[PDB]
């Protein structure tokens, strides 16, 4: 494909991390003078074919909120790929880090505007995400966020597919029907953007506080859900309600989300 790098274009600069399936760098592309981030692979915690697909998948992907590829490296071992860099890192050490006299309540609202956006357009584009949380979105200058999409799939919107048996989800951001029946939709993304969305109005707080995840689904079934957090205004949590409703059918769209957000943010501007 024209996504295809030579490995000796990149130069790594610094480590930023890395933890599940790969290590981030921060790297310059030498012939644009332009840094980049280059995800590496971590053999025995992904097959070379998943990681390739990963890769696939972030081709056909093209949005402002939405983690732009640049390159891949796939020829040979070790192999990368190849992002623009987001100079903040993500948004929970973000927002746990933050100034809140800069952080303020409409950069709130820019911020879920953006997200909700990103979303609408894998929702337009039948893909889903499965892993939205604060730390899968990074930050860039000027309150600029954009969403991380290495784990993509390709799913008609509208359909819902099955995980792998016995596989392990970070409980607190997973749709019931996803803890209960391994099926992920479109859905079980916009009741993990309520939770993102929770997230976001406490600063990075941790969900279901002091809540033992092995008693959250039982709790969801009976109805509970997280209180409205301390200074969230009541329109943002009837939001975060509607993307925690038990049925997901009863739960709005991206393009409705997106729609909602974009409304506050002009409000609140003016
Ligand atoms: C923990 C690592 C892996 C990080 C945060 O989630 N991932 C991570 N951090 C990024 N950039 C930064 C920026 C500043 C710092 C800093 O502290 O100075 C750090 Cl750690 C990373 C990044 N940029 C594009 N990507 C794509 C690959 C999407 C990134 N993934």
């Amino acid at each position: 494909d024209k996504w295809e790098m030579e490995r000796t274009d990149i130069t790594m600069k610094h480590k930023l991390g890395g933890g599940q399936y790969g290590e981030v760098y921060e790297g310059v592309w030498k012939k644009y003078s332009l840094t980049v981030a280059v995800k590496t692979l971590k053999e025995d915690t992904m097959e070379v074919e998943e990681f390739l697909k990963e890769a696939a998948v972030m081709k056909e992907i093209k949005h402002p909120n939405l983690v732009q590829l640049l390159g891949v490296c796939t020829r040979e071992p070790p192999f990368y790929i190849i992002t623009e860099f987001m100079t903040y890192g993500n948004l929970l050490d973000y927002l746990r880090e933050c100034n809140r006299q800069e952080v303020s309540a409409v950069v709130l609202l820019y911020m879920a505007t953006q997200i909700s956006s990103a979303m609408e357009y894998l929702e337009k584009k039948n893909f889903i995400h499965r892993d939205l949380a604060a730390r899968n979105c990074l930050v860039g200058e000027n309150h600029l966020v954009k969403v991380a999409d290495f784990g993509l799939s390709r799913l008609m919107t509208g359909d819902t597919f099955t995980a792998h048996a016995g596989a392990k989800f970070p409980i607190k951001w997973t749709a019931p029907e996803s803890l209960a029946y391994n099926k992920f939709s479109i859905k079980s993304d916009v009741w993990a953007f309520g939770v993102l969305l929770w997230e976001i109005a406490t600063y990075g707080m941790s969900p279901y506080p002091g809540i033992d995840p092995s008693q959250v689904y039982e709790l969801l079934e009976k109805d509970y859900r997280m209180e409205r957090p301390e200074g969230c205004p009541e329109k943002v949590y009837e939001l975060m309600r509607a993307c925690w409703q038990w049925n997901p059918s009863d739960r709005p769209s991206f393009a409705e989300i997106h729609q909602a957000f974009e409304t506050m943010f002009q409000e609140s501007s003016i």
